[PDB]
């Protein structure tokens, strides 16, 4: 692939979100008096693919994805919206997430935190961009000077308490795409989500080859971006001690 | 007090914190800038700075007023002070040095002891939440409402789970519908008011953390009370909840059930 073609789906891209501005303040009137919202927002990219990408297939959230293999060339994976529960409670963080993989390789990544109007972006060969301000490296940090981010009600306690101990601090915005991004932008050590679908975690990939940041699988592998796996994208400094935590005394899972 | 007066004081007290954009950014870089081991200490100081500012701005306008906050002495301020403002000039300052978001400015007024001016300042965001006793509570000028009731098991609560027992964090887990940090007193508690979360704790704070949401939960019908049901006293801080009226009671419940919230030994 070119730079020439991806700034040209990039551009597309960024005027589909601009008409989602659009339409959402109507779902979301609508919702208040999974939702609307989320497969309004699919349909609705679907429909932007079979006009302007014809050959460009879907793996999303709100459809079954029973077709969607290894052997697609020109594939998108979509978390219309990621954060379902904060947007129906809150009406406050969550996101659009989408990346776009090409022969499997992640070419384009987005992640829009619509409430606060910040677009998250990376493209291959160009990097990582905030509202189109270049996003670099994140400074290091160790985990004794991070703050970090879990859901604590799905790991056994002993385990969620050790995260406690040897981390600086703990919050949780409670939606992966949004909780990713911290980890992207050094406002977090790590993130972590012990059962992610594809669409949770497919724009960060791209994110995290750009920016130096190391997102693997629980067991420290590559996670495999058409299936997902217990995951944690992290600051490079605190990757290993997170990974160590996780894993020591019989590991983080329930005992229940 | 009148209406008249409420406002031209919210007028000056609006203008003043616009005036904060020449102090704020400034530290906000800095945390980029400065080494590690000096962040919390540049925080501190530019707290001081802001608070002395607001003495200052007392001093000219407002000549018996009074201010009770961290980075002065204390001790002469009593319920006999009848015009007194509560302040925390940064509530947040772990979110402020580690992720330069998720902080705000608390500023309260209270007359004869009774709330009058409240504001929360979400700095980041540009975000000023507001309530004038009489007029009401507004963010940036959106009329606020009192929140739809939220039992407990479909609202998203905030604590601090690292300070209280994991079985009584397992409780409150398992009775809510989720549960979120934003790890500032004044924001967590906003949530609150706009009905985003059903319930704030904090179990051990400060005046200041605590001194603009008396007003909000006054006039929103928010429930705000120690955890064992009692009034705070605005000059000292208890462990305490905002919360929606229709989960208080079940999460006061929860956390005073099976010997309390403490940390054993
Ligand atoms: N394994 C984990 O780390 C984890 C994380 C979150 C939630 N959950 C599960 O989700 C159920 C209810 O929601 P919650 O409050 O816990 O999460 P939630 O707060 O509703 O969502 C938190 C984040 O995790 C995603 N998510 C939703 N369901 C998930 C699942 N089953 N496993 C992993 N991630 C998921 C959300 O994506 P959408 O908003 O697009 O749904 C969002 O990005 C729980 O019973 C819990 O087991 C597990
Ligand atoms: N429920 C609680 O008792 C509670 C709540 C928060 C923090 N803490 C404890 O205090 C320390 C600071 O927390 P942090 O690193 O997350 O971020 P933080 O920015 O220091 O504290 C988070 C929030 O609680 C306030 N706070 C600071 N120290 C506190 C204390 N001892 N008790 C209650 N509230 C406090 C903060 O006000 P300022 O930014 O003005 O300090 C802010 O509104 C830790 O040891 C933490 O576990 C306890
Ligand atoms: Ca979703
Ligand atoms: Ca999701
Ligand atoms: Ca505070
Ligand atoms: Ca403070
Ligand atoms: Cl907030």
């Amino acid at each position: 692939m070119t730079d020439k073609t991806l700034q040209q789906i990039d551009k597309l891209i960024c005027s589909w979100l601009k008409q989602i501005d659009n339409v959402i303040p109507q779902l979301i009137m609508e919702m208040t008096t999974v939702t609307n919202v989320d497969k309004q927002i699919q349909q609705q990219f679907q429909q932007f693919l079979a006009t302007y990408f014809p050959e460009h297939q879907l793996l999303a959230e709100e459809k079954s994805n029973a077709m969607i293999t290894n052997e697609i060339n020109h594939l998108w994976i979509m978390d219309p919206i990621d954060g379902t529960a904060n947007l129906v409670k809150q009406q406050e963080d969550y996101c659009i997430i989408l990346a776009y993989f090409y022969e499997g390789k992640p070419m384009l990544s987005y992640v829009y935190d619509y409430p606060h109007k910040k677009l998250y972006k990376a493209i291959r060969g160009e990097g990582a961009f905030c509202n189109g301000f270049k996003m670099e490296e994140p400074p290091s940090l160790k985990l004794e000077d991070a703050i970090i981010s879990f859901n604590a009600q799905v790991m056994n306690l002993d385990t969620v308490q050790d995260l406690f101990d040897a981390s600086f601090s703990y919050r949780l915005v409670g939606a992966c795409g949004l909780d990713s991004m911290r980890v992207a932008k050094g406002q977090f050590g790590a993130h972590i989500n012990t059962n992610p679908k594809p669409w949770d975690i497919a724009a960060q990939f791209l994110f995290a080859e750009l920016l130096n940041l190391k997102m693997t699988t629980l067991d420290g592998k590559a996670i495999d971006h058409l299936k997902g796996a217990p995951f944690i994208i992290s600051n490079k400094a605190c990757h290993e001690t997170v990974l160590k935590i996780l894993n020591a005394n019989g590991g983080y899972q329930k005992y229940r």
